[PDB]
Order: structure tokens, then C-alpha cells, then sequence
């Protein structure tokens, strides 16, 4: 039955008849046909090129059952495609491969002008090949002995340029102030003013410094990222010596593959890890071309994380409150309804996964305190650096606002009252009592981000 | 001279008098401010989050130099931004590093609603920490004792859903037919209906027959993609434990990290290395945002890939065919000028590193012979998967078509025939001889795309 | 010309075998210009004076050394009763 020639994608690959199965790997592609490329083609094209298919009949498609493996856009509504995906198209437990089908090529035809995948539905069947997060939210807490609120981080700044000795100064001002946590920021790994053995040593130095001085657990994010995984692996085995709590990696620049070698290794050490999402705007920033990070978030507590960045919706950079929500639910919760208004596409059940803590960072100072606790809960990390640093009595200042304007927020919220309504009157309540905080409200206060 | 609060990013961060050292490297931006954002304010935003800066003055920006540190946009033309980094910035060796600092967080500010990175300058010195490609153009067809002419390849279709058995039976005719190599889709990895130790030592037996019975040096690109750096590199060591001359990785799926780690261990092994480039499209196929594909292939040059996919202009997936000359010139050439007709902002000087091999694949037949010689000449690979395989007679007389067809134009080339006017008699001055060429010519030349 | 981070391929070319050479009787090398490019093939030094400072805890003063005599010939009992003494003495 080989009839040589080509054919239109969507003979053999759409079928708005077939029914999803739960073990069927589902996809959301928002698609922008080629301008004369009628929809159902554009969404066949799509699911063809991404399973089995290819731009002319080949002799060999009869040397297996294409009906059992290809991929089938089974609904579409308006621009919006739904593609299903047979279990048996994917490597068990490899991220790397779902994004080989699934973005590998699909997003270059010239009968496609734009695509974007909005959602994916991870079967379970799939879901019970990957490990999840080595320790989660609940573990984490108890290693750091914080309940009933959120906790404080930061990005150490200038980004770079500080060399060791200045730089663990920082940190333990940050930490001695009332900050959990403090963080490499992205970028800095190991660069001639700032070597990372250096950089270890000194850190360390100066969290147990603060732990001691406090009596409260710290700790600080200590990036690995590097040109390799054997790189990243060496540094990771040095903050576990060192006795660090955490590691931290840009999962994105440094990909997913050494992602994965990473997390191994962080569990086996014992050590938590922090995952930055940089170079993620680059994929999901545009609405109709790209991956929306709410697919990146799922990859990444599949992978396994202990946190991830999910934007702070009123900081500097962009992120979309209703979608945020709906990100959240997808790192923490065990199954996660669909939902139009949050962009949420499918159900999601995560099978026992463990949960990942969100993070809230960039361009937030204490005024968006009560936003962020509204969007949050308790079950968050939110990070101030330029928000530390800049209190204008320096960092060990600037963190003591930042923890008290959170905790007062947090227990407003859990005394019942309305945090968003009485925000500004919680934390001047707060501000009466701590001069700090009062500084950092007058300083920021006409500092806004739309 | 700490004074505390919100300063202009343009500032520190925009001096349109600074010029660019030799060591600096430099980035060209495209940039779409929110509303109301001036180009300068937005260009300083990019280069003050991307090196030392963050959103509010800090005390610790006294604690070092950062007029030494931070970069610099030294140069606006209408939407376009030019930006210094200096050396000191960047890890040695580090692709990985680069990303996390030019492309980390810049793309999802708020006060640039699209950013695109056209092209980056990495100078000689920042160079000469990278290796390069393990093999290069040269030593490559040495070893497949091919020169004078482009090479041909294919990848075996359908993508999924073949048996090892039947899978190398598809290799066997590609490669007896003519195909001097041939390829496991990008997508293909290890999966239940075809598992990666059957297919290596399936397919490793069909080249070795069709070597013996051609008496011509064949290789098939082993795809070792994998969820984790240490199971691709089991896999690269069983493809060189039976003899292959070549393995294959997604090298941005997979990430960059690993792609380094597969590249050491490829050379160590003596394995050739092919690199896909795949979910390429998901950011650098729009023109307002994400990453043009020439920045993709200087870090490719860089980490060192064998070959990479280059696009082919006139085949199902989008691409220009001046920015593809250039990124051709970038990926042969030892020393590539800045040409604005070919988007090449910037001069590149490789300090000696070797060269890859462009590899034009996708949606090409035999009438796309005399543009695609015409476009990359002979130092290239060009791939025919349905173009084999779709042929009349099946995949050995579609090989013996494309192989050729390459032949007839390549000789017209060396000729001095104008191959892109006398294309169509070229090929039918081949196709009295060759019923295989007359056949596929026949099925496909009404297929076209723009 | 210079293999990435080899000082011993440096020396192999440059006083390789020009020192040598009966057409130069003699031949001194009084300086050389390292290229930023090669510098960046080497890694320098692990310490720094710097961090060093920070490992002793000395700061704006030069720092006190001394060998400890005879050059050979002590056991190291002995050898250490020397060192001690050095520096219980302000070494
Ligand atoms: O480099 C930066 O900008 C930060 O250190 C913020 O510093 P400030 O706290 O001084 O703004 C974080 O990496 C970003 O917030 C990441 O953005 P996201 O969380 O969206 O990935
Ligand atoms: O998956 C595919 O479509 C291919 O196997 C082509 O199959 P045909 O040869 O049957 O078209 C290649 O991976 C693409 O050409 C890659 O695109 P690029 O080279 O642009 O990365
Ligand atoms: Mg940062
Ligand atoms: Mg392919």
C-alpha cells in the first residue's frame, strides 16, 4: 500500500474523533498558521513532525503500526490545538527527550509562522519515571526549623566585581539582620575577581558565623553552575565538605541533561537544591511564539528541584498574577484541576512527587510584602537584593525591614485579616516599632512597577 | 558617596563615548522598550542587569571598581544596541557562563516588552579558552576519504515506531545505495519499540556490510541524547566500542553543560561528533525576540561540534538565505568581516580553532540540488530523509537519486557552469543516464516551499 | 605558535635550542611580553596575597620567615625543637 508522493499532514495525523487516553501525553499549541494553511494542516503538521511523520510518504511506514505511535491533534479550538501522545513515544524518566519530539523541530516550518506551547499533560504512567524533588517543602523546613511563614533570601550585589572577602561580608550582614537565606546571583560562578573555592571558603565561613550569632539556621545558595557537569559535580561536593545546606544551579543555561546529573548527585550529598530559571524569559516571554514557563515548571519538579523562581507579579520583571497562581499550585500540590482562567489546560496529577517551593525575586522591596504573601502563602522563599542592600543603612538593615515587614504580614494573614486591604496599615503598624522598616517604606514607597 | 535609592540605568550603564577594547566582548541587541521606556534607559537596563547592576543603588557598589566591571552600551543605532563586557567577566571556557549573564534575566523585564540578541563579538582572548571542534572539516574527510564534492546523508523515517531490526534495514539500503552516512532522528533516543544498545549494534553491523559491499567509508550519526550526562557518555563509549565512526547529540535540549561533557569524552573516544540543533526555532526563529541562530553556532564552534544544522533556505523550515552564507562563513572560515548585508554585525576572528560542517536537512529533493551547492558549495552535508526514503523504489533508489544529483551539480560547479541558470538541464542531463534521478524528478517537482 | 597553558612549550621554542648555536656565542633572554590571549590559558596563582593575608590574619606589615639551620643534618626531633622556638619567638 506504499503510494510514493506527498500528502497533506492531515490525513493521517489529525482525528477529532480520538479520545485521550491516561496514559497519552498531551499537549497545548497555540498556533499561527502560515497565512492560506488552514488550521487542522498547521496542527497536523505539528503533531506529525513531532512523532513520526515526516514532509513526504516513505516505503518504510510500513514496517511498523503507525496508528499505534503517531501523535493525533484530536480537538482544536479556535487557535488552539490539542495534540495527544502515545506513553511508548518517550524515553522513561528524560526530560531531554520530551523536548527532542515535542520543540525539537516544530517550531521552525514555514507553515507555522509562530507557536507556542502553552500547557502539556503529563501522564502518571510517565510521571512514576522521574524521582521529583530529593527533598521537598515539608523536609525543608524542618532543616531550617521555620514554620508558619515565609522565608527571607537574597541576591548578594553588585552582581560582580566583589571579590571574596567583601563578599561573604555581605552575606553575613544579610544573614545576622534576619535573612534565611542569601544566593550567588546567576551568573557568578567562577571569574578572575571572584574564584569559587575562594568564594566557598569565605561564604561558609561567614554563615556559620551568623548561625551562631543568631541562633537561627542559615544558609547560602551556592552556585555550581559551570561550562560542565563534571565542573558543576566538583564544586557540589565542595559545598557539601564546606557543610552547606545548599547548592544552587541555573538549570536553564546549564540544561537539562546536567540537570538531571546535578540533582543525582545533590541528594546523594545531602545537600538542597535552589534552581534558577535564567534564560527561561527567552523561551516564554512572547504569547505567541515560545514555551510558557508553566511547561518549564512542571519539566522542573519532574526533574526533581527543591525550588524555582515563578516571578513575583509586582517586581521588576513580567509575570501575570492569575498564571502565577496556577504555578504555584503545579510546584506544591499533589493534583491540580484545569482551570481557563489561570491558563491551566489539563489536570494534573503528580502521583506523589514531592513538592517545590516558589520563589519570588527581582526588583521587590517591603511595600509589595503584603501582594506577595497574598499571592503566596507561607510556602515561599521572597528574595530582596537591591531590596537589602539598598536600605539606607546598608544590608544587615535592610534585612531586619525585610523579616519583620514579612513576618507581620504573615501573621496578619494568619490572624484572619485582610492583607491586601490593610496592607499599608500592617506594615506602618510594624514601622512604628522598627525604624529600620520605616526607612525602607520611605525610601521605596514611589518605586512601582506596573 | 553611598547615597541610597533609584538611579537612571543609563547613568552608569550607557556611555556612548567608550571604545570597545580588543578583549571586551560585544553583544548586538534589538530592543523594544515598554511604552514610554527611552532606547537609552532600556539599552542601560540590558547591559546593568546582565553584568553588575540591579534596580536600586547599593552600599556594597562602593566595596569594588565597578567602572572596571560592569559593561557598557557604548553605541545606539535606531532599535539596535551595541554592548562591551569586559574579559574579567566571564568564566573561562564556559558557554554556559555567557548565557547566564547575556541572556539570564534581561528577555522578562518589565521595561523591555522584546529583546533579541542579533550577534555577539567574542574576542581572541576569550577564545582561546574554548577548544573547538575535536575533528573539523578537514580531518573528517580524511577519515570518510571524501573530497571535492558535499556529502550525503538522511535520516531514517519514520521518526518513531521502527524496530532495530527493520531500522537498520533502512540504514543498510540508504548506505548501499549511495548516502555516505545516515541519522537517528533527533527525537530518537532510547524508547520501548526501539531500545539504543539493539539499534547501535543493529545499525553498526548494516554499515559495516554496506562499507564491504561499496567499498566506500559510511557512517551512521548514533544519537546518544539521554535524560543525564553520564548516560549519554555509556552511550558515546558502546558507539566507540563498536567501531563507529561517528555519535549524535541535541546539543540544546541536552544543554550546553553536557554538550561539553559529550564533546571531551567524544574526542577522547576518537568519535566524530554530530550536532542537532534542536528546539533552535523556539527562540531564534522571530525577528523581535530571543537568539538569531548565528549566536547558537559561534557557541556551537566554540564548545566544538563536528557539524551542525544550518538550515537549507529552500526546504520545509524557515531560513535566510544571506544570514545562512554568513553563518556558513562563520562556522568554515578562520577569519568572518562584518557584512550588514548578512546581519554580521560584528568582525570574528577564531584564533585557529578548526572548523565545522554546515548541514543543510529538511523538506529537500533532488530540484533543490543546484540551490543548495549554489548556497554552501562542498564543504557541507546535505541530508535527504523523505527525500530518500520517499522516492518511488524506496530508499536505496532515492539514495542513488540524491547521491547523483549532488555529483552532477557539484561537477558543474568545479566546471565554472553557472549551476543556479543551468540547474534544471544539469539535472535532467544526469536523469538520461539515471532512470533513480529521472523518477524522483518526476514525484516532486511540483513540490516547492517559499 | 604556543600549546594553551604550557609554560614547558613555551621554554621549548623559546631557549629550546638558540642558546646553543655556533653563529651565537652567547645569547641572553632579558624580557618577555606575555599576550593577554595566552595569559588566559593559565590559571595563576591558588592563593593570592590577598586571601593569603586573610589565612594568617596579618595585615600592613610585612610577614616573618626564616630556614631552619643547619640546612641538613638534624633529626626531626630536633628539627622541630627548632621550629617551635622560631616561632613561640615571633616568627
Ligand atoms: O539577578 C537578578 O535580577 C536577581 O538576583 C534579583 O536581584 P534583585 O533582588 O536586586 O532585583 C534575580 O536573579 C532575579 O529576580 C531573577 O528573576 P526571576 O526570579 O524572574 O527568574
Ligand atoms: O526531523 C526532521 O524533520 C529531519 O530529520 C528532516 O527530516 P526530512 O529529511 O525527512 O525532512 C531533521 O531533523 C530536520 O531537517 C532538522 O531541521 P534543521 O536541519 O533545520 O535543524
Ligand atoms: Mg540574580
Ligand atoms: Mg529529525
Amino acid at each position: 500500500q506504499y503510494e510514493a508522493g506527498v500528502r497533506p499532514y492531515r490525513e493521517t495525523y489529525y482525528d477529532p474523533d480520538y479520545e485521550p487516553k491516561d496514559t497519552d501525553l498531551l499537549c497545548a499549541f497555540r498556533i499561527t498558521p502560515k497565512p492560506g494553511v488552514p488550521m487542522e494542516e498547521a496542527a497536523a503538521a505539528v503533531a506529525a513532525e513531532s512523532s513520526t511523520g515526516t514532509w513526504t510518504e516513505v516505503w518504510s511506514n510500513q514496517l511498523t503500526d503507525l496508528e499505534r505511535y503517531k501523535a493525533r491533534c484530536y480537538r482544536i479550538e479556535g487557535d488552539v490545538a490539542y495534540i495527544a501522545y502515545p506513553l511508548d513515544l518517550f524515553e522513561e524518566g528524560s526530560i531531554v527527550n520530551i523536548m527532542s519530539s515535542i520543540v525539537g523541530n516544530v517550531f521552525g516550518f514555514k507553515a507555522v509562522q509562530a507557536l507556542r506551547l502553552e500547557d502539556m499533560r503529563i501522564p502518571v504512567a510517565y510521571l512514576k519515571t522521574f524521582p521529583g524533588p530529593p527533598t521537598g517543602i515539608e523536609v525543608e523546613r524542618d532543616r531550617l526549623n521555620v514554620y508558619g511563614r515565609p522565608l527571607l533570601g537574597g541576591t548578594i550585589k553588585p552582581k560582580l566585581g566583589l571579590s571574596a572577602k567583601e563578599y561573604a561580608r555581605v552575606v553575613y550582614e544579610c544573614l545576622r539582620g534576619g535573612l534565611d537565606t542569601t544566593k550567588d546571583d546567576e551568573n557568578l560562578n567562577s571569574q578572575p575577581f571572584n574564584r569559587w573555592r575562594d568564594r566557598f571558603l569565605y561564604v561558609m565561613e561567614a554563615v556559620r558565623k551568623a548561625e551562631a550569632e543568631t541562633g537561627e539556621r542559615k544558609g547560602h545558595w551556592l552556585n555550581v553552575t559551570a561550562g560542565s557537569t563534571e565542573e558543576m559535580l566538583k564544586r557540589a561536593e565542595f559545598a557539601a565538605e564546606l557543610g552547606s545546606r545548599y547548592i544552587m544551579v541555573d538549570f536553564l543555561t546549564a540544561g537539562f541533561a546536567a540537570f538531571a546529573s546535578v540533582r543525582r548527585r545533590a541528594e546523594e550529598l545531602g545537600l538542597m537544591l535552589h534552581c534558577h530559571r535564567a534564560m527561561h524569559a527567552v523561551f516564554d516571554r512572547q504569547p505567541n511564539h515560545g514555551i510558557h514557563f508553566r511547561v518549564l515548571a512542571k519539566w522542573l519538579r519532574m526533574v526533581g528541584g527543591d525550588h524555582v523562581h515563578t516571578g513575583t507579579v509586582v517586581g521588576k520583571l513580567e509575570g501575570d498574577r492569575a498564571e502565577t497562581l496556577g504555578i504555584a499550585d503545579l510546584l506544591r500540590e499533589d493534583y491540580v484541576p484545569a482551570d481557563p482562567g489561570r491558563g491551566l489546560f489539563f489536570d494534573q496529577d503528580w502521583a506523589g512527587l514531592k513538592p517545590v517551593f516558589p520563589v519570588a525575586s527581582g526588583g521587590i522591596h517591603v511595600w509589595h510584602v503584603p501582594d506577595l504573601v497574598s499571592i503566596f502563602g507561607n510556602d515561599a522563599f521572597f528574595l530582596f537584593g537591591g531590596g537589602t542592600h539598598g536600605h539606607p543603612r546598608g544590608s544587615r538593615a535592610g534585612a531586619t525591614a525585610n523579616r519583620v515587614a514579612v513576618e507581620a504580614v504573615a501573621a496578619a494573614r494568619t490572624e484572619g485579616r485582610d492583607i491586601l486591604a490593610e496592607g499599608r496599615e500592617i506594615l506602618e503598624e510594624a514601622a512604628r516599632s522598627c525604624p529600620e522598616l520605616r526607612e525602607a517604606m520611605e525610601l521605596w514607597g514611589d518605586v512601582k512597577f506596573e
